[PDB]
């Protein structure tokens, strides 16, 4: 059969958390299917079937500075980067759903958070009252999902196929920062206590919504260059978003308004502090052969502080 390969440089560094995937886009597609080959197998899915649901989700992530396909693959790599190093610890069908609910998680994004959309009244804060844009992703994934040609989940049964949307579904949404201070609060006090079960499915469900956090916020965890260069790609849109809330007639919060571009180096100390930190500390206590994001998470979070020191 057909394996797809990479180039060596690729197919080792592929293996380690801060890989880059590189500006040739043209190539991210080829790299999603060799991780799905390699951490769910060359029968997990239809290569056909892949390629054109591959195709679909592409076109229908925007062209935004930040939550755009480019993201997408990303935070799917990280998935595999967990999902490699804890070999044994998931089901078959958690392999299968991870790396597609990573692929999706963004899909069709505005560069716009839940509370502008809130603001501006858009069609999408009715129909979705809470984790506004993760419904909405969820829903672009199920349409996706029954183009003709694109069912990937074609050899499953209803209730594999039922259970494999719902992983999907749970993985989405825990993408809602919102939802991440309680869920990773409730981990810790499980962890600490003992009570931590992975055979609690609640429990489960948790732990991916965590991973789905690392994953979506694993910029923090890359060679500083790709870390710092990420971070002007978030603030564009952010202080576009800032734009268009000083256009309601709303000052925008200081992460999204542009005329506090100084604060940056400052307002990045706060979320490793209070967010990238505790996540890939909880993350590592529950899963030990991730503390290699914590430790680059640590390192950036260092090199933050040199800029403020005025070292760079
Ligand atoms: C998707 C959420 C996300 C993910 N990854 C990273 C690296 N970041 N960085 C941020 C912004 C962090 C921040 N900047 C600021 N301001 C800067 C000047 C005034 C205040 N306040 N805060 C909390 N948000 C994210
Ligand atoms: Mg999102
Ligand atoms: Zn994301």
């Amino acid at each position: 059969l057909m394996q797809f390969t990479l180039p060596v440089r690729l197919c080792k560094e592929i293996e380690l958390f801060h890989f880059d995937i590189g500006p040739f886009e043209n190539m991210w597609p080829g790299i999603f299917v060799y991780m799905v080959h390699r951490s769910c197998g060359t029968s997990c899915f239809e290569l056909e079937k892949l390629c054109r649901f591959i195709m679909s989700v592409k076109k229908n992530y925007r062209r935004v500075p930040y939550h755009n396909w480019k993201h997408a693959v990303t935070v799917a790599h990280c998935m595999y980067a967990i999902l490699q190093n804890n070999h044994t610890l998931f089901t078959d069908l958690e392999r299968k759903g991870l790396l597609i609910a990573c692929l999706c998680h963004d899909l069709d994004h505005r560069g716009f958070s839940n509370s502008y959309l809130q603001k501006f009244d858009h069609p999408l804060a009715a129909l979705y009252s809470t984790s506004t844009m993760e419904q909405h992703h969820f829903s672009q994934t199920v349409s996706i999902l029954q183009l003709e040609g694109h069912n990937i989940f074609s050899t499953l049964s209803s209730s594999e196929y039922e259970q494999v949307l719902e992983i999907i579904r749970k993985a989405i949404i825990a993408t809602d920062l919102a939802l991440y201070f309680g869920n990773r609060k409730q981990l810790e006090e499980m962890y600490q206590t003992g009570s931590l079960n992975l055979n609690n499915q609640s429990h489960r469900d948790r732990v991916i919504g965590l991973m789905m956090t690392a994953c979506d916020l694993c910029s923090v965890t890359k060679l500083w260059p790709v870390t710092k260069l990420t971070a002007n790609d978030i603030y564009a849109e952010f202080w576009a978003e800032g734009d268009e809330m000083k256009k309601l007639g709303i000052q925008p919060i200081p992460m999204m308004d542009r005329d506090k571009k100084d604060e940056v180096p400052q307002g990045q100390l706060g979320f490793y502090n209070a967010v990238a930190i505790p996540c890939y500390t909880t993350l590592t206590q529950i899963l030990p052969p991730t503390e290699p994001l914590l430790k680059a998470c640590r390192d950036n979070l260092s090199q933050w502080e040199k800029v403020i020191r005025g070292e760079e």
